[PDB]
């Protein structure tokens, strides 16, 4: 497939309070997380996938074998667990994160030069858009 490896910059981030609000984000975190601009700094190797979400305030690290169902720790995100698998679908990404919410997961893929997510749970989209600096 495709090569995510890159320190990728926020350009876009839409919807993202509905999406936490559909998590049960409380307004005291919600509020905070609505001036962060997290980047996607990756590291790949073939199936091998580490994906940190950076900001100021907190990280969200990933790291998973795409194919291989695991259990997710969202500590810092709602603090639940997940059974999620990553899978190839092509040159995209697609995460299906199975636990209380419905609908939970996630597509990312490389469009050009940018990296697109699109982060789903409860019928709710979040759509974020990352550039590396050239
Ligand atoms: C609310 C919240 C955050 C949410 C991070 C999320 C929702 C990351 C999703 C990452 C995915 C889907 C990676 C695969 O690209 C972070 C922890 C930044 C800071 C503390 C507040």
């Amino acid at each position: 497939p495709v090569d995510f490896t890159g320190y990728w910059k926020m350009l876009v981030n839409e919807n993202f309070e509905e999406y936490l609000r559909a998590l049960d984000v409380n307004v005291a975190l919600r509020k905070i997380a609505n001036l962060l601009k997290p980047d996607k700094e990756i590291v790949q190797d073939g199936d091998h996938m580490i994906i940190r979400t950076l900001s100021t305030f907190r990280n969200y690290i990933m790291d998973f074998q795409v194919g291989k169902e695991f259990e997710e720790d969202l500590t810092g995100i709602d603090d639940r667990k997940c059974m999620t698998t990553v899978s190839w679908d092509g040159d995209k990404l697609q995460c299906v994160q199975k636990g209380e919410k419905e609908g939970r997961g996630w597509t990312q893929w490389i469009e050009g030069d940018e990296l697109h997510l699109e982060m789903r749970v409860e019928g709710v989209v979040c759509k974020q858009v990352f550039k590396k600096v050239q």
